[PDB]
């Protein structure tokens, strides 16, 4: 009969570079 | 003969912190 | 007799988008 299932497989590739912060805080007076 | 392939593989890593963020606004005058 | 086992399956989805960046830098002197 056929053989059992195969294991999962390798784990997919890294994600896309998260979103920029926000804006800084207001500059010197 | 040889069974299936396997599930797919886990989720990939996550992905890096973003960059920093804009520059803040001018300082008050 | 049974089969052998079966190959690895297929490769994962890509990874979740990472987080937000740190805040920027101060801005201009005013």
């Amino acid at each position: 009969p056929p053989g059992p299932p195969g294991p999962p497989g390798p784990p997919g590739p890294k994600g896309d570079q998260g979103p920029p912060g926000p804006p800084g805080p207001p500059g010197p007076p």
